[PDB]
């Protein structure tokens, strides 16, 4: 399957289906109303959990009676498959979405639905993002459960295509940007008020062989330069401050942020750090 | 001012001021119930054209009152700018927003606000995006209104930060990307859910070199190659145009694909 297509899932799903009467009552009755809505540690998450497979063939149902528009994912993806001329053969889809009862439901909705169209597919679930402490550790599980995937498909001799419709606009502008960077082909967005797909222009990028010499000479220093060892090694340390490439850590020191690490790793391998 | 911010104006603040009755009543007197969401060509934004002035003063008073919760753009500036500590001194805010009058007026409004602060900004203004055909007209408009002042900005030695919270995807998506290979500084996003700004990854990045001196190529010999020139060339227009960077207008030809001319003709140069 040499043509895989990366999306996030989201739950508008699990809102969406609250539309058919059928549906609406299953969800009430089971205290699920704001099911779309729910946080990583609500209890209501275990109601699901304990309901997975009955709310799984419900959603399943609402989708084949009301079809692909219930779903801005599925609509993006195959309205840009549609487009693209993507044969089913050829066809892999790369969904991840949170480590969560609702989101995972939503998954597994999208993913049954792919595969009864003849369509090859997979599930990653990722970290959740609840607070500014775990947004960073958020951002690092995509680079290693999507980006580091995206590098695996390039490696493999695949075709990459990321669909940006579905996601929250943080974490689809980072898989974007890092997604590209580790080579992938295109990126496409279906607008709400459109039928069809667009192609955001996806110029070929890489870090500034500059900045890119400077990022990997952190790593030959102990991710740490004095100011008068990165100046001596024509490191700008105020400049990468300004950019938050690195930290300054007590007085002269500055070390490398550990985001800059992980996309390091698209040009060293993603175990650079253990050799 | 050395530090710029770039945002998109979203019309989100025409939708929140209606949770004061003196602008919901304002609003349906004038038959611009859904204000927030119309068209670029709706015969309503003519109602908003010709009240731009009241409804700019009705906006700003609603604005002054409830604060800037009422405006993603002016939350995630302003925590950003409390975040980074930077002085209103030093500060300069580049708004951008769609002509259409709705967008305008929110727009101007938070303009006014961040002037009404100490902040000194400019409020630019794109082609609206209404379809497939209008979209790439949208993203060389971004490019010749935004991504350039971007790159002038930054050859000025002023430092570039760009708010990715309000805008649609596609236009923030775009604006991350080239705003970065034109050399801005910081890319910075607050949730609504969490009431604090973050930093997205922003790595200084720029076109693969091996693309950059192909793509120069096309821009050598008018914009468009034989599959003979190509070859000869060196040049594999299969992975260009997978890339999307070329067409395969002509019969064995293929043509630079407009965006990327003015991309090219943005930030290595200004000639053909």
């Amino acid at each position: 399957m040499n043509k895989v297509h990366v999306s996030a899932v989201g739950t508008a799903l699990l809102k969406n289906s609250l539309s058919a009467d059928n549906v609406k009552k299953e969800v009430e009755d089971l205290g699920l109303k704001d099911w779309d809505r729910l946080k990583f540690d609500d209890d209501r998450q275990n109601k699901i959990r304990d309901n997975f497979t009955t709310l799984k063939d419900l959603l399943l149902n609402f989708l084949k009676s009301k079809g692909k528009e219930a779903s801005a994912e599925l609509d993006s993806l195959l309205s840009a498959i549609e487009k693209l001329q993507h044969k089913k053969e050829e066809l892999y889809v790369f969904l991840y979405t949170t480590n969560t009862w609702n989101s995972k439901l939503a998954g597994e909705v999208i993913k049954n639905y792919l595969e009864e169209e003849g369509i090859k597919s997979e599930l990653a679930t990722v970290k959740s993002i609840s607070s500014e402490e775990t947004f960073h550790e958020g951002i690092e599980d995509l680079f290693d459960k999507v980006i580091y995937k995206i590098l695996k498909f390039k490696e493999e001799g695949k075709e990459v295509y990321i669909n940006a419709t579905a996601g929250l606009k943080p974490e689809t502008t980072f898989l974007t940007l890092a997604g590209l960077l580790a080579g992938a082909d295109l990126v496409y967005y279906k607008y709400q008020e459109f039928n069809d797909v667009v192609f955001l222009p996806s110029p070929p990028i890489t870090i500034s062989p500059r900045y890119l010499e400077w990022l990997i000479e952190f790593a030959n220093y102990g991710y740490t330069l004095s100011e008068k060892k990165a100046e001596e090694l024509g490191i700008p340390v105020r400049l990468l401050e300004v950019r938050n490439l690195v930290e300054r850590k007590g007085e002269d020191a500055y070390r490398l942020k550990d985001w800059v690490r992980k996309m390091l790793g698209i040009y060293l391998g993603s175990e650079f750090e253990l050799e």
